[PDB]
């Protein structure tokens, strides 16, 4: 081997471990592109934790080519996962037309039971298993192609326990209706790449993009830690220069990404050094505030760069509240996380 | 020398030619940080067809040190440009506190009357040269923090014939407020990098970023060429990933940015290959329609890439009007263009 | 979603400069990706050949992987077809040292080259009138020391079972497989080998291309290719260099620099010399008249335009402007010579 | 906006590896950039040291440019604080060959080395107690052909004008300037001379970076960073070369790659070797026990873990793992020689 990490830095929540996560892919043993041991090299070198190969279980199209069940390819995994102490979770891709669509059942002890006639029954294995079962891109326009609603199957499947959470984020895909869903009935907020081609094919790492993928805040770095994150909706979707999740997760996440100190004071105002210590790029944007308050209308903190920061106090002003919305750290749709300096 | 040009691949309007211009720019003869040559070998390097290195008027800090008339920069980017087939146009910039702000007056003839006690005179120089004289970054929170006003001088300015156009881009700055204004004004939309550093420091070349510029559509390649197009309104703003313009220029423009071909038919519905022959990314979102005509919510067409694109035919329908908007191509503030593509 | 990146590189006169790649894998032997991936990788590299070559000897996947050994190929014709990639069927015969690995392509059916012996392996592919060449005669893994020709290479050399050999695979660059084919009278070949996905090998963002083929034929068809390997109208290109025969190399460097007389006085003369490739050029002054005073040693990037000066000292009213065009290799540790009268 | 890029290099025992570049110029002279963006430039490239050495002779703005020999350096001094970058005042004598062009750094004051005899600005420089050295020795523009050393080279180098040879300028290499320090007790300097920006004369995207000096020194100050000078602590670090004396190579390599030995049976051992730098390595198998058995070459990327297999032959129970850095240039020609015994 030639065994090269590109860490993905992002700060740690108090008490939380900051998991990368990728838990929807495929091989040649469904519909994907590549041998599975590939998954495996991309996820050590992409700085990610852990994965999933979810391979569908109704749709094989090398089947007459390749030949083995529904648990092969996370067999084929193992040993590599294990040397390059990436985290495997077996998991599977219960492929059905809308409605209820696509979800996949991860934390499987067993994929084959989940090849059923009716797909009532494949949930009700996955069910059994005590699987963590989230709904695959609600809104793919193959499946609702002029609006991503909720059908009366997914509140079945959501009454009936056989719902966790729902992808907010796949590959390319930003889908903001499943952001108010999972607010709204209180679900894990995922985000995944579900590659079917080699991962460089599909991402111009060049121009720094990332395989969507999503932050776990774990208490331990382990399959039942990834788990009780799960459970507990301790995620955030990280999609292009978005990240997604509950404001009570992204407004801590945000202090940690950001070192913001007083290089400065006077009469006439303050001035700041913040500086991105992450591979984040952060944008703001200022909100309502006290006019005398004087400070900009826009800016970007790229990753890794300190800003000096200027705040001017007109008229009498010895202070305020320096307030904006961090745009891309997404608390609801087209909402923003707010936040505020205060001098 | 070691000349290396890499065109800008873009398309021409049917009676014109499109230039790719820069007519907002410094160098160590005023804030700039480059020698003025420079200016000229950044210009032919990144496809440029034209430029006006305007230097501030009023602010020239290096004055100690750099000793000359406000006339110097151009003359010593005479000869290089000539050599490298770069039109020069000769322009400075008339720096002022808000309100009027700043100005740039190209198409001088000489800069040095535009030094002047009062603001006014210092327009009426200009003017006496028959510049052709555009607003700078309105948006710029320095001098407008809170909102982009228009303010009764640029009222004044604007009846005096001292106002041609305005910058609804410069740099990484966005202004849509200057959209709306040259649109109910009949203005100019200009575009310009207002470049300082080096080139190279301000755009991420090797994401595949690009100095923010104006396409000039003129019906010759000439310094009269240019002016025309100007007087004309016959330019776009090209930002980041926006293009900014009137939808009489823009229309035309992405029809000429896609070559899109029917490949197939029946009676399920039909197939296209649509290939963006630019080096310009198109975003495309699907926009009201008949239902029954089955395709695409959101597509983005990569530069120089051809896609395949099915339309289907629900119900019994046999065609119908694929509608879209191109989200990228922007006709007015938070409008892109609408685009049918009858079938 | 279909992009190309062509390959900016001249034409011979008479001849189409085809860009192929004649060795790869896929999971149909040890490869790692499916073999339709072979062939969007080619179109996107600009090639407009390849042969997928999988081991007939070792296929570590067959337990899942449980087709015949035609069956990759076959999987590809239609891909390849839509995207106007030749597809030449080859298979790599897989064995110790000596013989070691050879492809043989250009084969009607890749089933039958499966034998115990392996000198049946190469009568059945002789049988199907297959081109073949020496894989990485140069692999450490074989020959770990000396890349040595074997007494069993001269056997299938004299009984027409070598055609080529590789003198470049993938990061791998064999030196004394150049003499050979220049004693020998074969064609010098340069493939990836693949097993990876392509961009796992290579860094596209530093410039970096797979290891491949020119090939100058007359027509952009698979007779076409077959016609220049049978008559050795080629060259390697790996890395900065490209690896030929002087007799291609040197109307080949002919075509890819414009030179320019841009101006002449008693002093000297001004050329002006513009690398229209992507290749980059090397050139190293060689023995000259020291009357004309000219560069030690210079560099031209692929699309760059040079203005370069010669000037003449004492009374000289020109000369030759002697050099070498060191990454352009016409044998071992010799590259193409060549002058600039003026 | 302040983004730095941290060069991942190791440091030896007892010293800090700093990174200078001792070489520059700015519009002050015939660069093409305001000096702060120099200071900027280096912060931003990793490094910890610069010397802004405008020509004294040669200052082809001077009718716009109307300041004094100091005044480039002045109008760094400020920023060079805020970003803690070491700033050494310098200048660059630029005369005819021979003696061609020298820098002198550590200056107190660069107008006094303004004279009409060279020798007089050398005396100028000597009486601030500079650091002197010969700058690109081999710039064809000068030498034209061979890369020698003159009379005059010798009688400053005598006078104590000559504490050091540039060995390596921008993208020019010269190797004749490694044996002549080696023969004369000099340091090795490695610079870019950057004129343009840099961005302009290298290409980040392609991993190059600024021709520099390694300075092995014993505090990040101006003071660190002349004694290092004074007793060659440096090495050159010029594209994928690193050039430096053995006694500074050896120890450097060994601080560059974490060697563990991860398993061994009667078959041999298998080795994993890290590359912790962001320097590519390149090792060539030398001379060695054929019953060894192990890679031909090898090239190690820079912060990456390889798994080596050495193998044993007939009854071999370990031995030396012998090869050469070939990046690593200790002479002309030669590479460090490293073994690994098993
Ligand atoms: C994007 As799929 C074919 O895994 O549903
Ligand atoms: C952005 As400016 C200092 O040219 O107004
Ligand atoms: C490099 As191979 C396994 O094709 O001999
Ligand atoms: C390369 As120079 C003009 O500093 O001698
Ligand atoms: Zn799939
Ligand atoms: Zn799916
Ligand atoms: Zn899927
Ligand atoms: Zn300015
Ligand atoms: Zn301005
Ligand atoms: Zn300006
Ligand atoms: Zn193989
Ligand atoms: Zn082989
Ligand atoms: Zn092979
Ligand atoms: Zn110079
Ligand atoms: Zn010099
Ligand atoms: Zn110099």
């Amino acid at each position: 081997g030639a065994q090269r990490r590109n860490e993905i830095q992002v700060p740690d929540l108090d008490g939380y471990t900051t998991l990368k996560c990728d838990f929807h892919m495929h091989s040649v043993f469904s519909d994907g592109l590549v041998w599975p041991t590939v998954r495996v090299d991309e996820a050590y070198r992409d700085g990610l934790d852990a994965i999933s190969l979810t391979e569908h279980i109704e749709y094989r199209p090398h089947k007459q080519d390749v030949v083995s069940d529904h648990n092969r390819s996370f067999d084929l995994c193992r040993e590599q996962a294990e040397k390059l102490g990436i985290l495997l979770i077996k998991g599977s891709e219960i492929t059905r037309a809308m409605a209820p669509g696509h979800f996949n059942a991860i934390f499987l002890s067993d994929s084959n039971p989940l090849e059923q006639k009716d797909y009532k029954d494949a949930f009700r294995e996955a069910k059994k298993q005590g699987a963590f079962m989230f709904w695959n891109h609600p809104g793919w326009d193959s499946q609702q192609p002029d609006t991503t609603k909720w059908w009366p199957e997914h509140t079945a499947l959501y009454q009936e326990g056989c719902m966790h959470g729902i992808e907010v984020a796949n590959g390319h895909l930003y889908m903001p209706e499943a952001i108010q869903w999972c607010l709204d009935k209180n679900l894990t907020m995922i985000g995944t790449s579900d590659i079917h081609q080699p991962i460089q094919t599909d991402y111009d790492f060049e121009k720094g993009e990332h395989r969507t993928m999503t932050f776990v805040f774990a208490k331990e770095r382990s399959l039942q830690g990834i788990r009780e994150a799960l459970d507990n909706r301790r995620t955030a979707a990280y999609f292009h220069e978005l990240l997604i999740g509950r404001e009570d997760l992204l407004r801590p996440f945000f202090e940690k990404c950001v070192k913001i100190e007083e290089v400065s004071r006077n009469e006439q105002g303050v001035t700041l050094s913040i500086t991105n210590v992450t591979d984040l790029v952060l944008k703001l944007k200022k909100t309502a505030h006290d006019t005398l308050l004087v400070y900009f209308r826009d800016m970007t903190l790229k990753p890794h760069t300190r800003y000096t920061v200027r705040i001017g106090f007109k008229q009498g002003i010895k202070g305020g509240d320096v307030n904006f919305e961090v745009t891309n750290f997404i608390v609801a749709p087209d909402k923003g996380l707010k936040y505020t300096i205060s001098l």
